[PDB]
């Protein structure tokens, strides 16, 4: 159905690599073009958890579920207030494979990459421009040779700049903001807080500020602080750690010293306004050649419903299935169908994540 043709996946995240695998195992010629310099580029962020009905199904179809279980770490959850512990949900042994197990992002990438043929991914390729030829797409990469493909799948994340041939829809800010950081040797560097986590994830919310932590992301503590974006904003510089610290100390002044210590020992902070790429409007029905989008390029949504990668890996599964069978008359029909399905579950997820985002920042929120 792609019989004499080649496919170009833009972006080698979890969604794009998985796409690559499901396509490659059906004999389809595919390349992944990835901005990052090489296999070993550190991916910043906390862990991902694949769910039994969605994410795990993609891995299962990929022959990678067991490997995901082997590397993934199930975790409990503690809910704390701006000092003490309010609930402790440890994982029960029949729930430990179950829509739980936390995996590190480099670990996940290493599983996917290893499952692929050699030289499927081409590194150090930043797609800047896309241009429709007669029977093929011409792809322009910063300071590197251009390439052509019959079908482009955009898997290049929520801030993809190369979406115009699918949709004119734009990324939007939702009104909240996130500060993320890693602490190494958390047991040395934030002892008291590491001891509150006690090997579990931790969440606390108080007076509009939400704190989330995972104490064991391959031995690093990853934490996030989220809040309604200030009307003043931006007016904090994420390059000057001092300006961030000062801001967080004002905001967190009521909180226990163990949380303050977290802000104190962090070397480097990443500030990111929550964004949504809303599935508000249908995508373009007239397109010059075959192109589509999966993952966060398709449906970037706030990270508070835990959804995100899961619906992206479902996109992978539905799309590859659709491309394989030759049930459809044309690539263009296969894409249309995938997109129809994705609009439905994607909108579901976006509503869930939006409503949770609203719920959580509602002034008097508590996690139970
Ligand atoms: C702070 C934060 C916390 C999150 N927490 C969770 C969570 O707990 N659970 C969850 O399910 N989701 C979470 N998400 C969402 C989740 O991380 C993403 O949904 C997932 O990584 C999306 O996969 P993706 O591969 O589609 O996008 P990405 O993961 O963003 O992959 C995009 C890839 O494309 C590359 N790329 C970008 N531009 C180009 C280009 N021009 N050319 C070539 N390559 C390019 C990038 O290098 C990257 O490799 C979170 C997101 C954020 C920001
Ligand atoms: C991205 N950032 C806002 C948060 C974060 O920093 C962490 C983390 N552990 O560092 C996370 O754990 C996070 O990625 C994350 O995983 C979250 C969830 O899984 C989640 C959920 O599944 C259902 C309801 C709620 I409500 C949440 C909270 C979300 C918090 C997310």
């Amino acid at each position: 159905l792609l019989s004499d043709k080649n496919v170009a996946i833009i972006g080698g995240g979890p969604v794009g690599l998985t796409m690559a695998k499901l396509l490659q195992q059906n004999g389809i010629d595919v390349s992944v073009y990835e901005r990052d310099n090489d296999r070993e580029a550190r991916i910043f962020g906390g862990t991902l958890d694949l769910h039994k009905g969605s994410g795990q199904e993609a891995m299962k179809k990929a022959g990678l579920l067991q490997t995901y279980y082997d590397l993934a770490l199930p975790m409990g959850v503690n809910i704390a207030d701006e000092k003490g512990n309010i609930l402790s949900t440890k994982n029960v042994k029949p729930e430990n494979r179950f829509d739980n197990p936390e995996i590190n992002r480099n670990d996940l990438r290493a599983i996917l990459l290893n499952s692929l043929e050699n030289d499927t991914v081409i590194w150090d390729r930043k797609l800047v421009m896309l241009e429709p030829g007669k029977k093929k797409w011409t792809l322009t990469f910063e300071n590197k040779p251009s390439e052509t493909a019959d079908l482009v799948i955009l898997a290049n994340g929520g801030m993809s700049k190369v979406r115009k041939f699918v949709t004119d829809t734009e990324v939007e800010e939702t009104g909240t903001f996130n500060i993320q950081a890693d602490i190494h040797q958390p047991e040395i560097n934030c002892p008291g807080f590491f001891q509150l986590c006690n090997g579990n994830r931790l969440m606390a919310s108080h007076q509009g500020n939400l704190l989330f932590a995972n104490p064991n992301n391959n031995g690093a503590l990853h934490f996030g602080i989220s809040f309604k974006t200030p009307d003043e904003w931006t007016q904090v510089d994420f390059q000057n750690r001092n300006s961030v610290v000062d801001f967080l100390l004002k905001e967190f002044s009521d909180w226990d010293e163990r949380y303050k210590e977290l802000i104190h020992t962090t070397l480097s902070f990443v500030g990111l306004a929550t964004r949504i790429f809303p599935l508000e409007k249908p995508w373009k029905s007239k397109r010059p050649l075959p192109i589509t989008m999966i993952g966060d390029a398709a449906h970037l949504m706030p990270p508070f419903a835990g959804q995100g990668v899961n619906s992206g890996l479902v996109d992978a599964l539905i799309l590859s299935d659709n491309l394989a069978d030759g049930k459809f008359n044309s690539i263009e029909e296969a894409v249309k169908n995938y997109e129809q399905q994705m609009f439905i579950y994607g909108k579901e997820a976006q509503e869930e994540s939006t409503q949770n985002e609203i719920e959580m920042f509602k002034p008097d929120f508590t996690f139970q």
